[PDB]
């Protein structure tokens, strides 16, 4: 099998195969329901199904028009559960509801399903029963684009929905309770905030299952130039969604991660940055003369902290250092001979201090990671000068 990163997934730690949202993994073994091992060119490890999307002609695109038909009859009997169950509930329940904590778990949810049932109205008009494969659905979309937006209203609210669902889900009155509604409306083993969690996924699920459709479909189709036509316009809404949640994400593994070094001495790390950019392993020496000491380093925008991995605990991280980049320039050395310094070179480069005679060298052992490094630093700089700016 063959999935796409529909989303990064940072981790804070190394085992965990970590990726950015188009990296195609490969899968191995998928023993478990949701949790399978992904390999990777260079990179192994295990990742979350979760936040992954799955991959004659006419047979394929028949299918298509089928799972697609089906992952939003899914989709919305959610929706239908979700409200019918949880939401019709808790109003009539006054007593442990109010007005305002109904607003900030569920919010217009109600609202997106209205929307559901009409789009799915219109879908189901268009699928061809006797020949699968000539749906012409690429407009349906098209007309309900406007619709969509009513979707960014929830995604930004819906880490508020958590924080409420967390803090109720502590009583033993809500647990039993939301227990209990998933057990009427007859719903699998997820909790609520797994479920609030469905329309948060389909919008993005929309413009995969669209590709997908576009791959299969033929040029001459009457539909081909409306598939296209819809997998672009959901794209934007897409990613104006994302972009406010790939950034909010990656500060909570930051933070987490600065409490996971050992003897960290400076300020924390998100009082001057709030975004990573590349980490790696190279030689570098302080200062010429110097003694090289073998580190880890992380480059953030405005500064790169340094580390020191134990000699047996491989994952354990000792606080070495931090250099500052806006007074630092990357010297792009040449393999050969240093000058005092006086080094040999193999893929080395160097740090320059703007104002000051200060200078650091640096040692990859692959020039894929030279190349890589050079890379990362030229865009921690275009990131200062597109946040400053």
């Amino acid at each position: 099998v063959s999935a796409e990163a529909v989303w990064d997934h940072v981790t804070m730690a190394n085992r965990e195969l970590a990726f950015k949202a188009g990296d195609v993994i490969k899968v191995l073994d998928a023993s478990n329901k949701d949790w399978w091992w992904g390999q990777i060119d260079d990179e192994e490890g295990w990742f979350p199904a979760s936040f992954v999307r799955l991959w004659n002609r006419d047979q394929m695109r028949a299918n298509v028009i089928n799972e697609i038909m089906s992952t939003e009859r899914h989709y919305i009997k959610h929706l239908k559960d979700i409200c019918e169950g949880y939401l019709k509930q808790c109003r009539k329940r006054r007593d442990m509801f109010s007005d305002e904590q109904l607003k900030v778990i569920f919010g217009n949810i109600e609202d997106i399903y209205r929307f559901q049932m009409g789009f799915v109205r219109d879908l189901e008009k268009q699928y061809n029963n006797d020949d699968p494969h000539l749906s012409e659905i690429g407009p349906c979309f098209l007309e309900h684009q406007d619709g969509f937006w009513i979707y960014s209203e929830y995604c930004n609210n819906h880490l508020d929905a958590c924080m409420e669902l967390s803090k109720l889900m502590k009583d033993s009155r809500y647990q039993h309770f939301f227990e209990a509604c998933r057990l009427l409306q007859q719903m699998i083993d997820i909790a609520i905030d797994g479920f609030l969690l469905t329309p948060v996924q389909k919008i993005c699920k929309y413009p995969l299952q669209l590709a997908e459709l576009l791959k299969y479909t033929a040029q001459d189709h009457s539909d081909y130039r409306y598939v296209a036509a819809a997998l672009a316009v959901m794209r934007n809404v897409t990613q104006q969604i994302n972009e406010r949640k790939r950034r909010l994400e990656n500060i909570d593994k930051i933070a987490q991660w600065q409490a996971s070094v050992l003897d960290w001495e400076g300020d924390d790390i998100l009082d001057r940055s709030s975004e990573l950019i590349y980490t790696g392993e190279m030689a570098w020496i302080y200062q010429p003369y110097g003694r090289n000491q073998q580190r880890v380093f992380f480059l953030f925008d405005h500064q790169m902290v340094l580390c020191k991995k134990d000699l047996i605990r491989r994952d354990i991280l000792y606080y070495k250092g931090r250099i500052d980049m806006d007074k630092y320039e990357v010297i792009d050395i040449e393999d050969g001979r240093d000058d005092d310094f006086n080094v040999s070179m193999k893929n080395a480069f160097k740090l320059h201090n703007k104002e000051t005679e200060e200078v650091h060298l640096f040692f990859a052992k692959k020039l894929e990671e030279k190349i890589r490094w050079l890379r990362a630093f030229r865009e921690e700089r275009k990131m200062v000068q597109e946040d400053e700016k």
